[PDB]
């Protein structure tokens, strides 16, 4: 038969194995002629896996690029002028890669150009709280100074806006082994570990959900018409470079001024990690200088769309999408999750020439510029969102399949909470000692759910992934899954950096493809069966749980203000309402699910589109505040990570610090305002699920 | 059988007159008490006609009145300060009505309360041209002035807006005997036409769509945040009163300063109509003095939601809403509508007993505190958007029946030009000298379309009706349909007056009931195919036809420029290839509807789908400058007269006036830019009418 089983058993550790080698053994950086050229490969295969059709959609988008004969560096130059200390020009290539050409060397993408000149100020992770302490508790100020922050537990963008915001005239990014370098484990190329050469690449925009920097809101087509730079969306203000830990240790070492305010400020190099500014009396009269010369550069880029058409609902369609475009040669990011898209395709196929057709219809995504931003799912979004929102059931992200080989990690909206407990049953954990028991059973037992025993964590969706137009600007039902370590937001040590090839996955991270295999089994299976399943496997019940669970979160954060509460009047009553009655009628519709004639196709695809528009329910058209894409009321990225989603973002923010504002009463006003959207959303919501007349 | 003919054969003359006799007796101004004794009334007839629901809706709005004991009215002032001339303190009672209690005295709704006092400038309709005429060709300024303007050609609260962004200090409007006295006609009681003391009620706000002004975006109901007063929308910051001609021509007849400029500013009155500033040397010191002393309120609304469900599509709402709220008795305005929506309720009740539904649901909705800005409406819209824009096929208005007796006026989407055309073929004409004739060759023969021969006119949606959020924001396919004269804009002569009574419309519109049997047979007949036909009854190669003349329109603009075009590079080649990508993509379209399987419910759900998603493609979610609450690409209200229709109306904004402007590289910047979301949105509409996979 042609069932979920045929097509899971087709899927091949070998075959993953073959195409990931294949996508790797040269660079493939968005809007260079590689990226193209492996673009139409992936069009010529996927055709002759059996899609019944495969286009290339493209753009033109604001990409960023080092210049290739005025390179980017730091020095430390004496009170004369001479540099006397200069960091790298590129990272030292793998054995065996030393003559590959076009290996971009580390930069950070749109940074704008500059040689500012100053005293260093380290700021820890340049977290909000770490601002927070360095300007209210210290008094430190870093106007006009050069600061120097640690990667990792937020996304880089974050950090260059804190930055930008303390009047800090650039910002020097670098890998501390404390964060990169497991204890035990070798370096690159002897085991997984970042080398003290090694150096992370990364944009550093503050897009919120924009897509290309130069075209908010429509697609970046032929005849668009494109903002001035003053006016992009998202761009960073001050220069930015990163660096690798050797250089790190001689920015760091003559570090004056003020020791660090305690041990979460120390990382592991052999340093004061002194807060500064500027260098010991010693050294007191050497300065820091950046060089960065790179360009910001309208550049096409190339999304490959695949479509498998429905023979029942050719008018629904499931999203399977990840990116293309790496950074240098993308072992991991992202190449073993378009590896693991390129075998379910083969599926598929296989299936599709025997004379199978999904109920539903599945389009299948090679995401380009993804590094730059978002850039080609959201142009692509933007394109087709008239279609995506009245016909998106679904949209299963995948990058990367491993970051780790601990176990399976999910993020996704709650509604796919019980298709992935019923999947997860069904297929065979590729663990080591959980040899004939269930993934469902080896992932509960390594990744408890903090709430439900006898269940597995799953966390909600963030960003900084292809997701996010999907769900956060379009509310279509989206997740992701993929293997992981047992620190979630900093990446893996080799992370965007020249030694993420197929030999680190080869040798140091699943020697045998069986992790890849599992995470197909995991991403197709869910496409399967939201394709297939004759009612669409979302449970809006499990949507009236974690609705209370964020509620109660909400309501205890305004709780730590008594006092204003009672002088403002400030109540989460209608929010509690709103939840109650989402829970009621969740259940009633539920009922109604089980129990209507099931012989009815009417009431059938009525009742399929209750359960489709019900993420959809959650958008709001305006948008959260100064943040117009993104229009999800329960979830959002975070405003201090984008990595890391919020929940009731809105009054999150409209809380936030709010004991700092001058005016309380117009903080509170604001909270007030937020409750409202919150609890009016929530009760609309729950309404689309109430009997239809 | 139980089909249309059924249905329209069951609709009486009688019926209708018998209902406008009982909604006009006593006055039904919106928050008041008499209003939710009527909404009350409505509700339980529709429950006894046979209905399935009825229920209320209730807000909590901002609405405004004058002060019971602290009168509104104008004086002339003498130098000493005595008032030698005081307009009245209301409008003469009609016969028999002399006794009648709270009827609302003339008053400008939402005018703040002041009593300026000041020298009187004569702008004639206080359009955006009649500024430009005085301040760039006369050279008077209206700075420190109070503007008096006659009512006509647009909608008040656009010549508030002209004359506030003047520089007035407060406006006086009156209606001249020109635009409200037809020649030959008495005045009331004894006729149609405006006596001397009457008075014409009406909002002065600029809401451009938001509904209550303390509550954009969300629906006002118990929980509401609400705006304070000086964040509210629309709001007037000037006094503002409306008088008759007796008291107007007291005002004018003293004036001096400068002639009118031509004949077009001249009125019926005999007065010189000179512009001014102020008054001619003999009362050179007299002054204008006005007092309002209106106020603002918080009050209840009530909407009543009638249901019929759906037999085989309860998931899709075809809706027939007018209003219920009257300035006084409401004869002609809304009560000839509500009446003629009373009896297509009872005539689809008696259908029901016998056992028929239609196929999909329809909704009848009896809106509050239209005259108020649209806020029941709205206000509903903003609470039930998921649900209406997931679900709504259609939505027909039903205010006014009645504006003349002469011949038909409809006003609609393209999409239903065609069935309009059909219905009316089959529909008798009620016109002497047509007995036995259609409507349709009596509609055409009165009425030609300016652009085909042997069809009648159409014309576009404008505004200042309750069908506007329902399609300038939501997208959701629109049409209206009424009695007319052979100064459309203007309203016939007794609109908003206490003489618009019962006895006005039994004696001088239409004795024997039947124009108003003819709109309730062409509103209840498009509301009956539209929720029956098994196709849904929409054209898409008629939207074809309307979007090149208006791309032709907006380039023969645009081609007043030649030189800018040329230094701008301002071309419109990406609208007209949508707009020929649209037509292709529209006939291929219309021929897979006729040819499609017929026996198959998913290909038709699915096309239906498509047609009804079709209105919806044109919205944008960012909305058009400064205004979001206009979304729809195609057509806005005119932002100089809310009542008109504009087509492309983001193009036409930006170029309107563009000569004047100081920076013309950003002016023809923008118009490039409305030339690609318009284009962009032209392509995205005719790509939702392609094969879906
Ligand atoms: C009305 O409908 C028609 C389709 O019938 C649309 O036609 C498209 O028009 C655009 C022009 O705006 C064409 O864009 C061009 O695409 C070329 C590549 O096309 C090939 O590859 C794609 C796969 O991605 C296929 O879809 C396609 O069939 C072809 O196989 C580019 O090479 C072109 O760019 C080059 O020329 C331009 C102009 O000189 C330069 O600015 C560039 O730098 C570059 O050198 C260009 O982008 C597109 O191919 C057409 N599609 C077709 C025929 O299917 C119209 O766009 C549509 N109107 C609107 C308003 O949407
Ligand atoms: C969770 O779901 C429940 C329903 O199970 C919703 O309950 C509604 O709650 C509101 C309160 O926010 C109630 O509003 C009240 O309505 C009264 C009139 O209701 C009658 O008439 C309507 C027809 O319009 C019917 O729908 C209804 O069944 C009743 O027959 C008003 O008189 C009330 O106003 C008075 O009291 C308040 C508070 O003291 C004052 O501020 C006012 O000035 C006034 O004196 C009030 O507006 C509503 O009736 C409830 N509907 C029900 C039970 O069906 C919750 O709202 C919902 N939660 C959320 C967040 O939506
Ligand atoms: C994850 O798996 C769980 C466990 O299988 C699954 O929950 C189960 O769903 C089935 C529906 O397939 C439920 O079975 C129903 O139970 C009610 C009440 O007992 C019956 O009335 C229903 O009978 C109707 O429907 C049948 C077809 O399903 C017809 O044969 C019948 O004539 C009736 O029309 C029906 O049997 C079962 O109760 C739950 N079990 C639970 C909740 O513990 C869940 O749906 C899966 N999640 C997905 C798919 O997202
Ligand atoms: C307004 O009225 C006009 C005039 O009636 C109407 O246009 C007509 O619509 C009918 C569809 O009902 C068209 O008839 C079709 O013509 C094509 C080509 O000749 C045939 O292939 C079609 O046959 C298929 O469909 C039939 C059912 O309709 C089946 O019986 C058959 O087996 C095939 O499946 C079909 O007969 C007719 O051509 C037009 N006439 C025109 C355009 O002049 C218009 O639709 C009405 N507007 C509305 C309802 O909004
Ligand atoms: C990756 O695999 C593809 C597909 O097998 C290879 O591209 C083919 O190469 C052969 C030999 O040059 C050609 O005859 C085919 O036309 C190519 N097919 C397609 C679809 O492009 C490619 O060589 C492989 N790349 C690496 C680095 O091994
Ligand atoms: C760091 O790099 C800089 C730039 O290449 C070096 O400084 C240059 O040295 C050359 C040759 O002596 C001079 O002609 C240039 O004028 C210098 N440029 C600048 C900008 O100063 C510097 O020598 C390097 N420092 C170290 C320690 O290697
Ligand atoms: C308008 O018609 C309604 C409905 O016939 C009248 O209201 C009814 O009046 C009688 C007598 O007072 C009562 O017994 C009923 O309870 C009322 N019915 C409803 C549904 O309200 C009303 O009197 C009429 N109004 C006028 C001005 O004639
Ligand atoms: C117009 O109305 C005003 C206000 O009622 C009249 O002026 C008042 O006259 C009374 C009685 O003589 C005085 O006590 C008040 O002080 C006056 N009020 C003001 C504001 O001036 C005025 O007489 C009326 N004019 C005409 C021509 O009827
Ligand atoms: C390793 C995690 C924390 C981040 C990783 N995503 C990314 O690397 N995204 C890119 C682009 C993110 C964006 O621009 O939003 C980045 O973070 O530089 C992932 O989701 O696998
Ligand atoms: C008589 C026409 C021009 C206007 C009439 N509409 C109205 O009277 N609407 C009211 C409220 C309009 C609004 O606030 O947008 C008004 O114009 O004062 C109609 O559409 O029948
Ligand atoms: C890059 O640097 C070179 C050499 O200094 C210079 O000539 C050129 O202008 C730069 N290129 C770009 C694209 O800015
Ligand atoms: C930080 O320094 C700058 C200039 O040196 C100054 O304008 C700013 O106010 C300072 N902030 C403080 C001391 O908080
Ligand atoms: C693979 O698994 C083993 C066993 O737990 C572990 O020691 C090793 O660190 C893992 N490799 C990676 C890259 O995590
Ligand atoms: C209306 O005017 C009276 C009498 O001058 C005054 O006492 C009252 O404040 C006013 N009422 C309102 C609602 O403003
Ligand atoms: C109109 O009058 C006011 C003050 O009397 C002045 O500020 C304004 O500039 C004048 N405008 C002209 C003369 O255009
Ligand atoms: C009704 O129709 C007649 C005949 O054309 C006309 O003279 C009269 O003015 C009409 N009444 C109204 C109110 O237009
Ligand atoms: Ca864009
Ligand atoms: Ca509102
Ligand atoms: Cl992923
Ligand atoms: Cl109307
Ligand atoms: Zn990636
Ligand atoms: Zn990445
Ligand atoms: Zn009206
Ligand atoms: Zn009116």
């Amino acid at each position: 038969k042609h069932n979920m089983k045929a097509f899971l058993d087709e899927l091949k550790a070998e075959n993953i194995k073959k195409f990931l080698y294949n996508f790797t053994q040269i660079p493939h950086l968005a809007g260079t002629e590689q990226n193209f050229q492996l673009a139409k490969q992936i069009q010529s295969q996927w055709k002759e896996f059996g899609l019944d059709s495969v286009e290339l959609a493209h753009y033109d988008v604001l990409l960023s690029y080092p210049n290739k004969t005025h390179p980017n560096y730091i020095s430390i130059i004496n009170e004369d002028g001479n540099e006397i200390f200069n960091t790298s020009l590129f990272e030292p290539p793998p054995p065996g890669y030393e003559n590959v050409s076009d290996i971009v060397p580390p930069f950070s993408a749109f940074s704008p150009q500059g040689m500012p000149e100053g005293d260093l100020v380290y700021v820890n992770y340049a977290r909000t709280e770490d601002f927070f302490k360095l300007e209210r508790d210290m008094k430190i100020n870093c106007s006009g100074k050069i600061v120097i922050a640690r990667y990792g537990k937020v996304f880089r963008g974050n950090k260059v806006k804190n930055a930008q915001l303390a009047g800090a005239k650039g910002v020097i990014l670098y890998s501390d082994p404390a964060d990169y370098f497991a204890p035990g484990v070798k370096s690159y190329p002897d085991g997984w570990n970042l080398p003290g050469g090694g150096v992370q690449r990364g944009n550093i925009l503050n897009l919120n959900g924009a897509g290309d920097p130069l075209t908010p809101g429509y697609p970046a087509n032929e005849y668009a018409y494109r903002r001035g730079i003053a006016e992009a969306v998202g761009l960073p203000s001050i220069p930015v470079h990163p660096i690798g830990y050797y250089d790190a240790q001689k920015l760091l070492e003559k570090m004056g001024g003020s020791a660090p305010p305690d041990s979460s400020w120390r990382g592991s190099l052999k340093v004061p990690y002194n807060v500064g500014p500027g260098f010991t009396g010693n050294f007191s009269t050497q300065k820091v200088k950046m060089h960065i010369h790179s360009t910001n550069e309208v550049t096409r880029i190339y999304n490959v769309i695949g479509t498998l058409r429905g023979a029942v609902e050719p008018d629904r369609y499931v999203i399977l999408g990840g990116h293309r475009d790496s950074w240098v040669f993308g072992g991991i990011d992202p190449q073993s999750g378009a590896a693991v898209v390129h075998e379910i395709v083969r599926s598929f196929g296989t299936l599709k020439k025997e004379g199978w057709r999904p109920r539903r219809t599945i389009l299948f995504a090679s995401w380009d510029a993804m590094e730059f931003g978002l850039l080609g799912s959201t142009e692509w979004a933007e394109e087709n969102s008239r279609l995506l929102q009245e016909r998106g059931v679904a949209y299963i992200n995948a990058d990367s399949s491993i970051e780790g080989n601990y176990t399976l990690r999910v993020d996704c909206t709650p509604l796919m909470y019980s298709l992935v407990h019923n999947l997860t049953k069904e297929l065979k954990s590729p663990d080591e000692g959980f040899e004939g028991k269930s993934l469902y059973e080896s992932w509960t037992k390594k990744s408890p759910s903090p709430e439900f025993s006898g269940m597995p964590r799953i966390s909600k969706l963030g960003s900084g992934n292809d997701f996010e137009v999907f769900f956060q600007r379009l509310g279509i039902a989206s997740g992701r899954a993929r293997y992981t370590k047992n620190n979630k937001f900093s990446g893996y040590p080799l992370y965007h950096s020249v030694y993420e090839t197929y030999e680190l996955v080869e040798k140091f991270y699943d020697p045998m493809f069986k992790y890849h295999l599992t995470v197909a089994q995991v991403r197709g299976g869910m496409v399967f069966e939201l394709a297939n399943s004759i009612v669409l496997p979302f449970d809006c019940r499990d949507y009236a749980v974690v609705l209370r669970k964020y509620a109660d979160k909400i309501y205890s954060i305004s709780m730590k203000h008594p006092q204003e509460m009672k002088t403002y009047s400030v109540s989460f009553d209608s929010l509690f309402s709103a939840v109650k009655n989402f829970t009621e009628i969740a259940s009633k519709f539920s009922e109604r699910l089980q129990d209507f004639d099931k012989s009815n196709p009417i009431v059938l695809r009525m009742m399929n589109d209750q359960l489709m528009f019900l993420e959809r329910a959650f958008i709001d058209p305006l948008g959260l505040p100064d943040r117009p894409f993104y229009r999800h009321v329960i979830y959002a990225p975070s405003s201090h990570n984008k990595y890391a989603g919020e929940s009731f973002p809105g009054i999150y923010d409209a809380l936030f610090d709010i004991e700092s504002k001058v005016d309380p009463s117009k903080a509170w006003g604001e909270v007030k305002r937020q409750i409202y959207v919150a609890a009016f959303t929530v009760q609309a919501a729950a309404e689309t699920l109430s009997e239809v007349a």
